């Protein structure tokens, strides 16, 4: 090991955001901080000196952004409520609003968040289960914290994926989520602003390991067009992923790489088929000096490849 | 699952004591108490009202009786010092000496404890790793906690199983313990009174995953006679075993049920093979209810089978 890939947690839980191929990656300590690694052409921070806040140990991480410009990032306190670090560009990091609202979950709830996509106003959606196993949806649209729309049931525990993208032909945004049922299947709700959520339930994988890491993108939304993929850990010990693809919907999956028993998993992407891409890393935990995070690559130039062996502090 | 269930911490720390068949659980609860669960001709107990006090949020937890009349159960606090929870008969449940020394373990640490073999004296010895990595004993001789032998490097957040036994022609007792080295093989160390610590280390797994639960027990004593079995999650998510038996040594292992991916452990006998035994119970989570604890029992009856499938408060 390193002493450095020491300092980070086992499972840690993981999140990332980034604008085109700047990158950050949140994770957390053996202490409970929550820490911030960053690439802007290479790898760095994730120190003692990186931390963005705290939360109970083994804390759900979760993350989203406009560009790098406005950064949310999503954990549990002690009491199990939902709570924010907040970053905006010319103010720095600071505490968000969502704490203040005592939003109780699950003490095993998981978290997902979203900025909603198209729009230049900062919308969000965050998701996590209620006490009653229930997936609850809290929204911000500028004027505090509330209460959204209630999923309906889900396995307890049950890791979240969530991605907003806008078809071009649209007029307001989309939103696609992810969580494992009672039955131990996966499945999508799905929320267009015509139908609102639809009253049905996807299934992408029809058997995964209780309390799988989940976890989503989207990119190269088009008129009524889009390409998602999602990925959890299945009972190889490795990622899969699920393709969505416009034309040919949800029809490939497979695996992706190995990880530890147990490995959380974050996925950012940029870009699209159109325009040379897409670009796609993904974060989890392989035994790269026992607990560091690695970083898997997809780009058009070399198509899939282990990246970054261990982020910092490793 | 069940709202019992739900209160089980999935990757729980686990321990387990006995007087025969009269079995103690021990695990910890999602808010970070240490809970008993109990078998007293049935099954009753690990709720609420059965908590011994509070330890960090996924710490470990081991422990160690002579039969039922003491009771003894490591953890780590919040501070990632070693602490203790002791019941005595007639005293009941209070909060043990071991904190007060203020042992600081790595914050990965795992614990293992044992009385020690073949006196009616309170002798114990605590195993853990310190923030070198190095595999630490700490001894109650009845006169305050010492730091006894150490044992050298281990992976760090190597898992650690500990038994002691008394040879019938021996005049005091000998301590086996298993952990697992950087190069990722598990090993044994040995203590008999003439030899103290052999030198060498035994390997008796070339390559288990890393940080994979390790738990151990021994029975059936004689004269430079004993038989032991080890016990630690392979990466096929099922508890393999290893058997040391007298005549064969170190002849076999396998696997013996599935886990959910990183579950931990534990291990209680009694009884031998010459007197219609020995009995054998191993404890884990296997996603019964998501979260629950479940039992596998061996016996001269009908050898290998699952026994309790949720153990309270399921
Ligand atoms: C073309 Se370098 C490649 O993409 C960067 C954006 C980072 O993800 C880096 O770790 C990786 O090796
Ligand atoms: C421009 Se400051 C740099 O980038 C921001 C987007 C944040 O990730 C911050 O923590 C980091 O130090
Ligand atoms: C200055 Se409001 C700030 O940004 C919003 C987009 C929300 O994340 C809110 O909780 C936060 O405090
Ligand atoms: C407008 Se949200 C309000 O102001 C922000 C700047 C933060 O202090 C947040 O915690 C608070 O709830
Ligand atoms: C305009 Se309805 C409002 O916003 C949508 C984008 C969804 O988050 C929905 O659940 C919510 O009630
Ligand atoms: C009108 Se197809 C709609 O959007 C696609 C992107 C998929 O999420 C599909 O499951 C869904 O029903
Ligand atoms: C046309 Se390759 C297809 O799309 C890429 C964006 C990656 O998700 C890759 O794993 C997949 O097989
Ligand atoms: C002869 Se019942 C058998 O043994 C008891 C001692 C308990 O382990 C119980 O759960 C098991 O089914
Ligand atoms: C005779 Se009290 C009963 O048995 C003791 C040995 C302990 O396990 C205690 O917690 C339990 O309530
Ligand atoms: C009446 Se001392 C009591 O029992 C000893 C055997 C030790 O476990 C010690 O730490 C504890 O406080
Ligand atoms: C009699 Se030496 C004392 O007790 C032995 C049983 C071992 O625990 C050893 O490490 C310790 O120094
Ligand atoms: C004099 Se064999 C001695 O004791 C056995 C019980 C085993 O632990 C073996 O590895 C060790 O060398
Ligand atoms: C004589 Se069967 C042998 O010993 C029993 C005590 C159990 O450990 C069993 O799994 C093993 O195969």
């Amino acid at each position: 090991s390193t002493p450095g890939a020491q300092q980070v947690l086992f499972r840690t839980g993981i999140a990332a955001v980034n604008s085109t191929n700047h990158l950050r990656v949140y994770f957390q300590d053996v202490y409970g901080s929550i820490r911030e690694s960053l690439y802007e052409g290479s790898w760095a921070n994730g120190t003692e000196k990186n931390v963005i806040g705290n939360a109970k140990l083994g804390s759900p991480v979760a993350a989203t952004s406009k560009e790098l410009k406005h950064i949310r990032v999503y954990t549990l306190t002690e009491g199990n409520t939902l709570q924010e670090f907040a970053y905006d560009s010319g103010t720095g990091w600071y505490n968000g609003g969502l704490g203040g609202a005592k939003f109780q979950v699950a003490p095993y709830s998981x978290i997902a968040a979203v900025f909603l996509a198209g729009t230049d106003a900062l919308q969000l959606r965050i998701y996590a289960q209620k006490p009653d196993n229930t997936i609850q949806e809290y929204m911000w649209n500028g004027d505090g914290w509330k209460e959204g729309t209630n999923l309906g049931g889900a396995l307890p525990g049950t890791g979240i994926g969530a991605t907003s993208f806008r078809y071009t032909d649209y007029n307001g945004p989309s939103i696609r989520i992810w969580f494992q049922t009672d039955d131990l299947k996966l499945v999508q709700r799905a929320y267009d602003p015509h139908k609102g959520w639809y009253p049905d339930l996807v299934t992408i994988f029809d058997r995964a390991p209780p309390r799988t890491a989940i976890a989503a993108t989207s990119f190269g939304a088009g008129n009524s067009s889009i390409y998602m993929r999602i990925y959890f850990v299945n009972s190889d010990n490795t990622i899969w992923q699920v393709c969505w693809d416009h034309g040919k919907g949800y029809h490939d999956k497979g695996t992706i790489t190995p990880v530890i028993q147990g490995s959380e998993v974050a996925i950012i992407s940029w870009g699209s088929f159109a325009n040379n891409g897409p670009d796609l890393r993904l974060y989890f935990q392989n035994g790269t000096y026992i607990s560091a995070v690695s970083e898997w690559v997809w780009n058009r130039a070399h198509g899939s490849q282990l990246g970054r062996s261990a982020l910092p502090p490793a």
